[PDB]
DNA sequence: GTCAGGATACTCCTCAATCTACCGGGC
DNA sequence: GCCCGGTAGATTGAGGAGTATCCTGAC
């Protein structure tokens, strides 16, 4: 009963078409649940016959207690291991268990299930006592190294120089373990020991970056190739060695080299491409053939298609790219038009690994998905926008009507847990374990789910229902913190972490367990505990920095990075550029606190020379969220840029008092004068005559000029700007407050008094207007704002409130501006 | 019958930036 | 009781390893 296509992919093996016809019901006796893929698949090797007539005559045995090996693990190994494999471990039953070897089935099959099991499971059982007493080395390693083609090389390399390796080129015993858990490891592991002094010395290499990069399949190819081309590519081509260390760290880097060494200039020059896009492109698996199909495809996809090249980079600047852009060469029209979906969202779903599976799951999955289960299209495209897209999905076609009419979840909860990397893990491990999470621990459904909807659930949902009664019960945790510190991504590294060591944590530094806790409840959370157990008497004795300070640091996403910058440029902020410590604490406790402090490290002489900027303004600006850019746009914005741009990045940050007073009249212009004086000596800088000569020359010589007083001291002159206030932007309002004798002043809402911090009207520009009549002794004054909503309803009262006594002032609001509700007034008015 | 190399596909772990919904004192 | 600000979460994107499976050439 196989059909034509199975018959014909059977067909590889001649002698084995006659031997699965024969006896056809045999194998399904003796395999039960055999599914014609296997069968196809195991007869269609070398030995396809003698491995399922093998199969067929030892499976009786091969379910035996010493192995108790299950129909698929048979089915694999036949398929993988061949007859000599399944003989092998027939004839060693119980030679491989139940023996100083100590090794489990699933190791034995893992090892068996490879080319060449035989001979790898024969050295495995002649030299694992050897290599677990002589080298040390630990029995998983070893299995490890063990489970590739070829594995018996690799092995037998490593136990000949594996010292060699350890002393004379100071390499520790792991990277030669990963060195040799690839294939051909024997090769690689000789080429690594022939040439490490040559490209450590005359080429000046990391010895890392050499382990990383024979660390992949074929790592003595890809050293021999980058021997052969780092002097052509760092001087014809100009490439930095570490982009070509990091190109060559891949699978297949030789072939990735070549296409990137032959095709540079091609790209760079009849095609745009930058050098930086190609590094990126060929920073993946199949370098060779994600370039070529980027080379033949680049004209189709942005003219026919009309795809911009940063999206074809971004589809090829992945895994398997060639794949992914043939896939959308081939179903963006017929997908776009038959469904309506937007082409950024078929960009998103492909431009992650495996995008050609997911896009094809989502042509096959939209109709029945949207139909049936009542998914959202726009839901079917976010879960397919992940790795691994087409498990996601298909996971959810089988899974979604048991999970929402049995375990009591809604289709969205469901959405959200198969929206992540390894959504077919999670949703497994809640169908698995969510009455056992619900019965043994009483956790809520709503916490399974927070639980197992990040990168990597099912891990955290295995080390939760493991870990939870021994840290709720030995440690005194409540079972929401647990749930807390768990549910982030790579939560099993963090809890296995806080169960290590929060004992210590605790009676060797004084760390509260609440303190521990909040340091671990963050994304890379094990990081930050091992930085804070290796970092904290360092900064105490040190540094003199309080236990609750490194907490405060260290309580954020980036943690281990900002507390290594806070240890590594404590003293040079703190002594050659003018910062208290304080100040960088409150800078480093943010988020992104790293590069918020090197930031500050690089821009502030510039800032505060240049511009005349006081340190305390750039500190408050980096000690925000995301001070990074804030400081970066900053930094752009007054460098160049608009005129009216740079005025009101200026006077945003508060402190600033502009003035645009006009003709020459020496009268107001002495007025003028004073009032700088004021606002110099009320920021404690004294002027000096020199400036006063200065922006007395600068008045009289520019008709129409706005200056600006910083809290620094340097005047900031504007040539021309407007005679009019701005269009309204919805959150900043700006005014001017004309007097009488024709001085104008500048104002900005926002950054207001912080004696009033209390009263809600505080940075409105009249509450600015009126100190600031109140301060100078202004008799009577006008102001101009150009708010479109109208004066507020707290000001009519407030800024009344704040004048003083005899005093007078008047609010004009725009003409076109409407008053929004009936608090807010939109017509002159005015005040006492 | 093995050994070495290349090509996809998937999972998890750490980081940095931005968005928003709950709380809170004044009206 | 009803806000609008503050801010502590809560997405959202990104990169970097680590893991697993399959196909091909050469003896
Ligand atoms: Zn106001």
């Amino acid at each position: 009963g196989f059909t034509h296509a199975h018959i014909v992919a059977l067909s590889q093996h001649p002698a084995a078409l006659g031997t699965v016809a024969v006896k056809y019901q045999d194998m399904i006796a003796a395999l039960p649940e055999a599914t014609h893929e296997a069968i196809v698949g195991v007869g269609k090797q070398w030995s396809g016959a003698r491995a399922l007539e093998a199969l067929l005559t030892v499976a009786g045995e091969l379910r035996g207690p010493p192995l108790q090996l299950d129909t698929g693990q048979l089915l694999k190994i036949a398929k993988r291991g061949g007859v000599t494999a399944v003989e092998a471990v027939h004839a060693w039953r119980n030679a491989l268990t139940g023996a100083p070897l100590n090794l489990t089935p699933e190791q034995v099959v893992a090892i068996a299930s490879h080319d060449g099991g035989k001979q790898a499971l024969e050295t495995v059982q002649r030299l694992l006592p050897v290599l677990c007493q002589a080298h040390g080395l630990t029995p998983e390693q070893v299995v490890a190294i063990a489970s590739n083609i070829g594995g018996k090389q690799a092995l037998e390399t490593v136990q000949r120089l594996l010292p060699v390796l350890c002393q004379a080129h100071g390499l520790t015993p792991e990277q030669v373990v990963a060195i040799a858990s690839n294939n051909g490891g024997k090769q690689a592991l000789e080429t690594v020991q022939r040439l490490l002094p040559v490209l450590c010395q005359a080429h000046g290499l990391t010895p890392e970056q050499v382990v990383a990069i024979a660390s992949n399949n074929g790592g003595k190819q890809a050293l021999e190739t980058v021997q052969r081309l780092l002097p052509v590519l760092c001087q014809a081509h100009g490439l930095t060695p570490e982009q070509v260390v990091a190109i060559a760290s891949n699978i297949g880097g030789k072939q990735a080299l070549e296409t990137v060494q032959r095709l540079l200039p091609v790209l760079c020059q009849a095609h745009g491409l930058t050098p930086e896009q190609v590094v990126a492109i060929a920073s993946n698996g199949g370098g060779k053939q994600a370039l070529e199909t980027v080379q033949r495809l680049l004209p189709v996809l942005c003219q026919a298609h009309g795809l911009t090249p940063e999206q074809v980079v971004a589809i090829a600047s992945n895994i398997g790219g060639k794949q992914a852009l043939e896939t959308v060469q081939r179903l963006l029209p017929v997908l776009c038009q038959a469904h309506g979906l937007t082409p950024e969202q078929v960009v998103a779903i492909a431009s992650h690994d495996g995008g050609k599976q997911a896009l094809e799951t989502v042509q096959r999955l939209l109709p029945v998905l949207c139909q049936a289960h009542g998914l959202t299209p726009e839901q079917v495209v976010a879960i397919a926008s992940n790795g691994g897209g087409k498990q996601a999905l298909e996971t959810v076609q089988r899974l979604l009507p048991v999970l929402c009419q049995a375990h009591g979840l809604t289709p969205e909860q469901v959405v959200a847990i198969a929206s992540h990397d390894g959504g077919k893990q999670a949703l497994e491990t809640v169908q698995r374990l969510l009455p056992v999470l619900c019965q043994a621990h009483g956790l809520t459904p709503e916490q399974v789910v927070a639980i197992a909807s990040h990168d990597g659930g099912k891990q955290a949902l295995e080390t939760v229902q493991r870990l939870l009664p021994v840290l709720c019960q030995a440690h005194g945790l409540t079972p929401e913190q647990v749930v807390a510190i768990a549910s982030n991504g790579g939560g099993k590294q963090a809890l296995e972490t806080v169960q290590r060591l929060l004992p210590v944590l605790c009676q060797a530094h004084g760390l509260t367990p609440e303190q521990v806790v909040a340091i671990a409840s963050h994304d890379g959370g094990k990081q930050a505990l091992e930085t804070v157990q290796r970092l904290l008497p360092v900064l105490c004795q040190a540094h003199g920095l309080t236990p609750e300070q490194v907490v405060a640091i260290a309580s954020n996403i980036g943690g281990k990075q900002a507390l290594e910058t806070v240890q590594r440029l404590l003293p040079v902020l703190c002594q050659a550029h003018g910062l208290t410590p304080e100040q960088v604490v409150a800078i480093a406790s943010n988020i992104g606190g790293k590069q918020a402090l090197e930031t500050v490290q690089r821009l502030l002489p510039v800032l505060c020379q240049a511009h005349g900027l006081t340190p305390e303004q750039v500190v408050a600006i980096a000690s925000n969220g995301g001070g990074r850019p804030a400081l970066e746009a900053l930094h752009a914005v007054l460098t160049d840029g608009p005129e009216e741009a740079k005025y009101e990045a200026l006077m945003r940050l508060g402190g600033a008092l502009a003035i645009r007073i006009s003709d020459n009249s020496e009268k107001q212009i002495n007025t003028a004068i004073n009032l700088i004086k004021n606002h110099a000596k009320s920021k404690g800088v004294e002027l000096s005559e020199e400036d006063i000569k200065k922006v007395e020359k600068i008045l009289k010589e520019n008709p129409g000029v706005v200056l600006l007083l910083t809290p620094s001291g340097k005047i900031h002159v504007f040539p021309s700007i407007s005679w009019s206030l701005p269009e309204y932007d919805g959150t900043t309002t700006h005014g001017v407050l004309v007097l009488d004798d024709g001085t104008q002043i500048g104002f900005t809402s926002g950054n207001g008094d912080p004696r009033y911090t209390n009263y809600r009207n505080n940075g409105h520009v009249a509450q600015k207007s009126a100190l600031y009549m109140r301060e100078n002794n202004i008799s009577n004054a006008t102001v101009y704002h150009n708010n479109t909503n109208g004066t507020c309803g707290y000001c009519n009262t407030m800024t009344a409130t704040f004048l003083p006594e005899g005093a007078t002032l008047t609010v004009v609001p725009p003409e076109n501006a409407v008053a929004n509700n009936s608090r807010a007034i939109d017509y002159v008015k005015t005040y006492t």
